[PDB]
């Protein structure tokens, strides 16, 4: 679908443009200004990171990649939910960064239904993360924003593969 590819290119624009907003806020509010720094104890705090296995560029698998875009996508709503706004001053762009990563999720279910595609459960993760102190909310969000773009770069890869 040449809509759906429009609709959903524009949607995934829209949240990489959010996330980079949020690390910006992030960096000018708070000085994290270097996701890679933090990598180590995202590691240790147990952050899970979505896998987009099933997509890539040759060996696409279309109802495994659209399941793990499904997974993955509920998978960032959860991380951004716990991180309870950041803070008052965060809350604004964390909202508006959810209702994209949504609306996103929506398109892709919608178009998952239109193909008679169930999704399919991933492999566990683990546990989700409390994120239980102002730094790691703050240093959470940078991280988690951080990876979606990178998750997002992937998802580009299936958008034309959906008619």
């Amino acid at each position: 679908s040449q809509s759906f590819l429009l609709k959903s290119l524009e949607q995934v624009r829209k949240i990489q443009g959010d996330g980079a907003a949020l690390q910006e806020k992030l960096c000018a509010t708070y000085k994290l200004c270097h996701p890679e720094e933090l990598v180590l104890l995202g590691h240790s705090l147990g952050i899970p990171w979505a896998p987009l296995s099933s997509c890539p560029s040759q060996a696409l698998q279309l109802a495994g990649c659209l399941s793990q875009l499904h997974s993955g996508l509920f998978l960032y709503q959860g991380l951004l939910q716990a991180l309870e706004g950041i803070s008052p001053e965060l809350g604004p762009t964390l909202d508006t960064l959810q209702l994209d990563v949504a609306d996103f999720a929506t398109t892709i279910w919608q178009q998952m239904e239109e193909l008679g595609m169930a999704p399919a459960l991933q492999p566990t993760q683990g546990a989700m993360p409390a994120f239980a102190s102002a730094f790691q909310r703050r240093a959470g969000g940078v991280l988690v924003a951080s990876h979606l773009q990178s998750f997002l770069e992937v998802s580009y890869r299936v958008l034309r593969h959906l008619g």
